[PDB]
């Protein structure tokens, strides 16, 4: 009769913050930093092999390409060269995209104005 507790990090960002609150937050952030893209990065629901990230919200400069971003989130997870890691924007593996995230943002962003990314060990 154990009770399994937690965790606020296992709760999706969209359930932690209301749609209205998220829309507001994105608006302030872009005003304060027009230079940057607001990004939400979470572990895939199915994923158990990779560790969970300490943080969820990332402020990314427009010029950074997704190939560069994949490298950054990867060092942060302290992954071995051998571990498989994919960073998906709307279900596409970004470690080949050299396009600036500012261009991805206009095309792929959420209704709330955030750009949402999910990471896992397999691509599908």
């Amino acid at each position: 009769e154990w009770v399994n507790v937690g965790s606020p990090s296992d709760r999706p960002f969209k359930q932690r913050r209301s749609f209205a609150d998220r829309c507001k937050e994105v608006q302030q952030i872009r005003d304060q930093h027009p230079s940057k893209i607001p990004v939400i990065i979470e572990r895939y629901k199915g994923e158990k092999q990779l560790p969970v990230l300490d943080k969820t919200k990332f402020l990314v400069p427009d010029h950074v390409n997704m190939s560069e971003l994949v490298k950054i989130i990867r060092r942060r997870l302290q992954l071995n060269p051998t571990q498989a890691f994919f960073l998906l924007v709307n279900q596409h593996s970004m470690v080949s995209v050299s396009t600036p995230i500012a261009d991805i943002y206009e095309q792929e962003k959420d209704e709330d104005g955030f750009l949402y990314m999910v990471y896992a060990s397999q691509e599908t």
